[PDB]
């Protein structure tokens, strides 16, 4: 493979991962509380 | 790279894009209402 030395893909996958991790947690989370179901977090 | 002829990456990018967009919108959105700032939607 042929890619940049560093700081090229690091921020790429890192950022993308965050958007996915937050989107999944946030969505589901806010999607659960919507049922007014309280529980120890 | 080695992938199928078609209909292989179509659903890949589509989904990934969703999680990302949702993560940004949901996060920010829920991050704004958290301030209890009401406004005409």
């Amino acid at each position: 493979m042929t890619r940049g030395t560093t700081d090229n893909l690091i921020p790429v996958y890192a950022s993308i991962l965050a958007a996915v991790v937050v989107g999944l947690v946030a969505y589901i989370a806010f999607k659960r509380w919507n049922s007014s179901k309280q529980n120890k977090q």
